[PDB]
DNA sequence: ATGTGACGCT
DNA sequence: AGCGTCAA
């Protein structure tokens, strides 16, 4: 029996995250229907973040604040820094190294996102384990949510998880320390733990998923949401996912999940445990068939990695529709201020993590062309100049001005700085 | 006309 | 090397 249980991973998102930080820089937008937007001008601004009161009205992350003031007309805004004539999220990075630098007190972590973390608890708990010969209290879940309980013979929200986490801690086996949920049980109190500290230590919220591999941590996160855990066992899967639909789970939700919906003709995520292995590897091929036909009995041994720092640091700028670049100096001026920006953020991380940049990237985007980005080509990195940067990124770009004027541009919807493949320092 | 970052594939 | 997929 390849258990299924070898680890213990946790995930952590941090609730409404852009909006707490504006949240906790000014009172009061606290407890308020409120939202964090980007550049007021078109159209009031576009939504990136929503608090969960401005949930309730039905706002969400990608649409203008002037019609999102028609559904909560008191909603309270705060507006993102600009830099250099784009948007700049110096705040929420500095706010995000916070609470990386506290999970890494805890464990090992793998910046999955700017909000989230990867938690491989297997070692810790373990080590917790020889220090608690005893049982283990409710009071040390006080916010933890036991996913499939309670079930059979407590009416209101908080009125349940109480009984479903009481149904758990009866039926868990102390005595027994390879005992699986045993393991995720105690992680959920060190779960519990190092976010009291999040709380405390930077004044942010969040809520996290704790099961036996990465991909169920996720779910198992966004579950109950916001300020709460949520435990995922082995046992909560089978009927936990009969009624889950295939996309609410990572890659899933692609067109590879979509494929897999109407080519097996199914809808929830218990309807591929029929499926034979090499019948999944005959449709989606070897790597598909062998991650889906385990992870649809609960199982991924994708790891957690020690991964605590980005392998890229790039900035966008975005020229929709008629605000497109048509000149060879809008260019220049543009690839410089997106250089210009990218060159403190390079010299901050040197001076932090002690490493470099070795390779830029340029990549842009066309009129008329729906993909995300057209072009894309690497160069040099070697100076940390804005200068040296941009007209190496225009030089490696200069040609593709089909113009039969040089003065002109043929125009671009979109310009994509990226400095990586890092090195030690 | 919403506006980074990680990873797989050829 | 360049492009495609996926998600925050
Ligand atoms: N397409 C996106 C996704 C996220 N973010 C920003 C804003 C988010 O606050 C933060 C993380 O977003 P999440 O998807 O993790 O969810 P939220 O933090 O917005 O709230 P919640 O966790 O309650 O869903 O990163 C963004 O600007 N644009
Ligand atoms: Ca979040």
């Amino acid at each position: 029996m390849a258990t299924g249980q070898d680890r213990v991973v946790a995930l952590v998102d941090m609730d409404c995250f852009f909006v707490q930080v504006e949240q906790r820089q000014n009172p009061h937008l606290r407890n308020k229907p409120c939202a964090v937007v980007q550049y007021k001008s078109w159209k009031g601004g576009g939504i990136i973040a929503v608090s969960y009161e401005a949930r309730a009205f039905g706002v969400t992350r990608s649409m203008w604040a002037d019609d999102a003031k028609k559904l909560c007309p008191d909603l309270l805004l705060a507006q993102v820094r600009e830099s250099r004539g784009k948007a700049n999220l110096t705040k929420y990075r500095e706010a995000s190294v916070e609470v990386m630098e506290i999970m890494s007190r805890f464990a090992v972590i793998e910046r999955a996102s700017i909000d989230e973390a990867y938690v491989d608890l297997t070692s810790a708990v373990q080590e917790r384990l020889q220090k608690l010969g005893q049982p283990i209290s409710a009071d040390l879940l006080p916010s933890t949510y036991i996913e499939g309980l309670p079930q059979g013979p407590t009416v209101q929200k908080e009125g349940m998880r109480k009984q479903g986490l009481f149904q758990w801690l009866d039926s868990l086996q102390i005595d027994n320390l390879t005992s699986p949920d045993l393991q995720l049980t105690v992680g959920a109190v060190i779960v519990e733990e190092m976010r009291a500290a999040i709380e405390r230590e930077t004044g942010f919220q969040c809520s996290a998923g704790i099961s036996h591999n990465k991909v169920l941590a996720k779910l198992a996160c966004g579950l109950n949401k916001p300020n709460r855990q949520t435990l995922v066992s082995h046992g909560s899967v089978p009927q936990l996912f009969s009624q889950m639909p295939i996309r609410k789970i990572r890659s899933l939700g692609g067109k590879l999940g979509a494929s897999v919906i109407e080519i097996l003709g199914i809808e929830y995520m218990g309807e591929l445990t029929q499926f034979t292995e090499s019948q999944l590897q005959s449709h989606f091929g070897e790597k598909n068939g062998s991650w889906l036909y385990a992870m649809c009995r609960g199982i991924e041994h994708d790891p957690v990695k020690p991964r605590q720092l980005p392998k890229t640091i790039g900035c966008s700028k975005n020229f929709p529709g008629k605000t497109a670049l048509a000149t060879r100096e809008q260019v220049q001026w543009w690839l410089l201020q997106l250089a210009q920006e990218l060159e403190e953020r390079l010299t901050k991380d040197r001076n932090d993590n002690d490493r470099v940049a070795t390779q830029l990237v340029v990549s842009i985007r066309v009129q008329g062309d729906k993909r995300l980005s057209s072009l894309r080509r690497c160069c040099a990195l070697t100076r940390y100049d804005a200068h040296k940067m941009s007209h190496d990124a225009f030089t490696v770009i200069k040609n593709c001005n089909t113009s039969g004027i040089q003065t002109e541009w043929s125009p671009l919807t979109m310009l994509f700085l990226c400095a990586t493949k890092f090195s030690a320092s």
